[PDB]
């Protein structure tokens, strides 16, 4: 435990010094003798004893962001937020609390790549929602805003904390906007491999799926603990860009096409010892994450192999590298199409330059920026990008989007 | 308490017990995450670390306990005792070379750890002994293209001031130099390393592709200077199996990676001196060696050649010139029968090593930051293994760079 640490770019030389990891919260999986670093994930709702320092944690940190700190109204809030707690077991967030939050846990999110764009970040209060009709209206709310007829916004629709655990807002869909896949007898997927199980989940709830490529599925959508019920979003909402190429005209006869709003629905906001297990965000797309994961993973649409057919690689030997050849211009059609269509979307070059300069920023005025290397760095030509060369420290901090059990996996059914 | 690994794409998990046996620190706290950081003795210390290396060695060998097991911990106490050090016996020193291979969590080549030949230059004293064993190992690393796998490993540090160091980087490299005007003629890389040898006396080329010469210190001396007989140095052109025009780039690189300035460390003793040599995965020479800002970046060059447009970034032309480049090296050394591997084989090689490590060994100590090749990262198996990073004796370390601490003489 020393006070300072060090983090060089071993491309520029520059070194940055990390202060800010003295208050990391949780522990990180990795200890003195094993590094978990490549780990993907490493009904205890809080009692009083463990409710009132993390909210005293938070609302400190709430008045220092501000300037305000040892105020009247900070000593206020305290002693409002304690007297809550002794009397309900919970308390509430002021908006402004709510919005500092927010922020503050897209600013805190080790993994993310985009984040230079985090105070940016349009927050809608859906804390008095009640019921599925009502998240669903929220949710398409959020979506128009969010769309913006393709000039994208950054947006989040916070649903009701949790309470006891049995009372639980959940969005099902692990995103808003996502393709079905449908398993076939005969062992092949037809549309998103991804999904399989989330599309025979909803088919089992009622719905009546076109069984086609490109299907969006319908949200299901759980209020206080209820079980979940089905609303289709409506098509006008999805914005779609179809794939094209620049060069080969043989690349629309794919017929692929994709979403515009990635939208992330299955996440918990936890701010202050408040748990939202219903928190869906949006922004826009980097074109590696349709281009690259989206596509050519193998249990995913896998056309790796079917653009190499159409550019007549030699695909017998790997060291040919067709596989790269080809993912990278599949990766140029994607992003091709959504500028034509003027759908916002950034490359992989420009969002870690940006994220870079971000990292710099964050360590000069707030005395550092935990980040993921391992989920930072594009899934592809990592080295030839600002963010390879570079080291980074990884911590958690508080408030943060944290991962949960899929409520399928949990859910007590009435 | 065992730990699992997920096979993502493939959903195949494996349990890791081995990182258990472990004591040397990685580094990573509770609370923080450096995997991503490149760098995170006395008879007193040095009897507890043989005694762990010749357990783990008797126990290697089946005979754990035996009658030479008892006798050989007393040898090594004895000669502790009355030297304040010990000798490595032949079998041992194989051993342990071998094992800092097989724990090299960076090294993604390592289904090759029990193929490696050693070489024992424990008896050398001087540079021009050291020169000798160091083209003894070219020569038969290299093998007129078949490339095997060597170490060689000169004799341990004693006292600190008497150390046996290879000043290169990698026995083979090309020099590089500043220009007047402020570009670079050659490896950037190594810049300094080549005033270095500007300042020895090295009469230099001043070319683009300039092999430098060796840099030998022996026994805490002054480093001395050798040139590589360049019928020993197997070298490649690199042109492209489509495109004409890019042998007119006039490229070329070195057949024998051979990296020279690790220290190897075995039951507590220390030899700063133990060149190791493979052969290359593509991307290191091709991604890193070639693209790179800091390097011979010939990026622009190569893809104005292929005519892209280069006035923004989306257009990926960075992208279609790395891999372009990458086909060419493959080519070029598979051409010239000259080992390579590209990295999708190298990847599928190293999962089947881990599962092999996990099968008969309980673990494997991996890093996935290292692991995962530096360009088209998620269309190989690799990027979905989940990886468990520990700190497994014998290893290879780092060490400083010999000019920060050798006062000359
Ligand atoms: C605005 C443009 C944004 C871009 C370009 C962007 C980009 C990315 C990318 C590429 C990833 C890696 C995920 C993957 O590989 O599938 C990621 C992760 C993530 N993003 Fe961002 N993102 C953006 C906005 C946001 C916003 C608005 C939030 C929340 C307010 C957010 C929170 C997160 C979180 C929590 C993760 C993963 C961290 C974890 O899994 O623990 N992101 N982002
Ligand atoms: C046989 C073919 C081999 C291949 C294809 C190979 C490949 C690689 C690659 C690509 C790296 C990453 C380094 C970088 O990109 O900067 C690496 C690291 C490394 N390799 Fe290998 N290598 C081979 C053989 C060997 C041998 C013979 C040794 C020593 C006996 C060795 C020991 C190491 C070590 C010590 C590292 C750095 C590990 C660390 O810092 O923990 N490798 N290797
Ligand atoms: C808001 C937003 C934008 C964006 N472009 N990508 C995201 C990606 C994520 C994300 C986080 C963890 C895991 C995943 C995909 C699972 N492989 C996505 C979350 C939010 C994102
Ligand atoms: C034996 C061998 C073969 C090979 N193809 N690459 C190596 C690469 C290394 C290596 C280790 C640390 C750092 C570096 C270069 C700086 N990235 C190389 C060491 C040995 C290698
Ligand atoms: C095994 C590995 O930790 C895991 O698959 C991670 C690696 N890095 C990643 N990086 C990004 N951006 N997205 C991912 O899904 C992953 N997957
Ligand atoms: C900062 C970062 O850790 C550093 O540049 C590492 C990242 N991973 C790497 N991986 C390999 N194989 N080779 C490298 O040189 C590096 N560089
Ligand atoms: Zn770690």
């Amino acid at each position: 435990c020393p006070r300072f640490l060090k983090v060089k770019n071993w491309e520029t030389e520059v070194v940055l010094t990390d202060t800010l990891h003295l208050k990391s919260t949780l522990e990180t999986g990795c200890t003195e003798y094993i590094c978990m670093g490549s780990i993907m994930h490493p009904e205890d709702v809080a009692t009083k004893d463990q409710l009132f320092p993390l909210a005293k944690e938070f609302i400190d940190q709430y008045y220092s962001s501000i300037k305000r700190f040892g105020s009247k109204a900070h000593m206020e809030r305290l002693e409002e937020v304690n007297k809550e707690i002794d009397t309900t077991s919970t308390y509430q967030l002021k908006d402004t609390e709510l919005i500092y939050g927010a922020k503050h846990a897209w600013r805190n999110a080790s993994r993310c790549v985009g984040r230079i764009q985090w105070s940016k970040l349009q927050v809608f209060d859906a804390r008095d929602c009640t019921t599925a009709h009502g998240m669903f209206n929220y949710i398409c709310n959020h979506v128009k805003y969010a769309t913006n007829k393709g000039n994208l916004r950054s947006a989040i629709t916070i649903f009701p904390q949790r309470t006891d655990g049995k009372h639980d807002f959940r969005v099902w869909n692990s995103q808003l906007i996502r393709y079905a896949g449908y398993k076939q007898p005969d062992g092949s997927t037809l549309g998103d491999p991804a999904n399989v199980q989330f599309t025979e989940i909803c088919i089992q709830q009622g719905w009546k799926p076109p069984r086609g490529r490109f299907d969006v599925l319908p949200l299901l959508l759980q209020a206080n603990g209820n079980d979940p019920e089905l609303f289709q979003i409506p098509p006008e909402l999805v914005l779609e860009v179809p794939i094209r190429h620049p060069k080969f005209e043989w690349f629309k006869d794919l017929g692929l096409k994709w979403y515009g709003l990635p939208a992330v629905s299955n996440m918990l906001l936890e701010i202050g010892g408040l748990e939202f297990s219903a928190c869906p965000f949006s922004g826009w797309y980097m074109g590696t994450e349709i281009g690259v994961r989206d596509y050519c993973d193998n249990s995913r649409y896998n056309i790796l192999e079917e653009v190499a057919k159409k550019m007549n690689l030699d695909m017998r030997k790997t060291s040919s590298l067709w596989k790269d050849q080809a993912l990278v211009e599949i990766n140029i059609a994607v992003l091709y199409s959504f500028q034509s269509d003027k759908v916002t979307i950034v490359d992989h070059h420009s969002a870690t330059e940006s994220f870079i300069k971000h990292m710099e920023n964050e360590y000069r005025c707030r005395g550092g920026c935990p980040a993921d290397w391992v989920w930072i760095v594009p899934p592809m030509s990592g080295s030839i990008t600002p963010v390879f060369h570079q080291e980074m420290l990884n911590y958690r901090l508080t408030p943060s989007f944290e991962y949960q059990p899929d409520p399928w996996n949990t859910h007590v059914w009435k």
